[PDB]
C-alpha cells in the first residue's frame, strides 16, 4: 500500500524523535510518512499492531494521532536506526503501510 517511492517522490517536510517526515502532512487528516530506513505510511496505518508486535529489535512504539481519519494512534519508527531488516514488519501489517529500504 505505501509508495515504494517515497523517498524521492516525496519532500521532506519535518522531523519527528530522531527521523524524518515526508509529506505533505496536512494535520490532524493527512499525516504523512514517517522514516526513511523503515517507513511508516501515517495515512495508512490503521493501529493494527502487528509490526510492532513482530518487530524483534522493537523498532516501533505506539505514538497518538488524535484526530487522524484512520487511527488515533500509530506505529511510530522511531528505533529504525537499529533494524536487521528481517522485514517481518512489512509481510505482516494488514494495509501494506510500512517499506524498509537498507541504507
Ligand atoms: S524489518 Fe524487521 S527489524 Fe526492521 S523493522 Fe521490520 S521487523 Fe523490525
Ligand atoms: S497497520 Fe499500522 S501498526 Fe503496524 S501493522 Fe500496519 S503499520
Ligand atoms: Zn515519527
Amino acid at each position: 500500500g505505501i509508495d515504494p517511492n517515497y523517498r524521492t517522490s516525496r519532500q521532506v517536510v519535518g522531523e519527528h524523535q530522531g527521523h524524518k517526515v515526508y509529506g505533505p502532512v496536512d494535520p490532524p487528516k493527512v499525516l504523512g510518512i514517517h522514516g526513511t530506513i523503515v517507513g511508516v505510511d501515517f495515512d495508512l496505518c490503521i493501529a493494527d499492531g502487528s509490526c510492532i508486535t513482530a518487530c524483534p529489535v522493537n523498532v516501533f512504539q505506539w505514538y497518538d494521532t488524535p484526530g487522524h481519519p484512520a487511527s488515533e494512534k500509530k506505529a511510530d519508527p522511531i528505533n529504525e536506526q537499529a533494524c536487521i531488516f528481517c522485514m517481518a514488519c512489512v509481510n505482516v501489517c494488514p494495509v501494506a503501510a510500512i517499506d524498509v529500504k537498507p541504507p
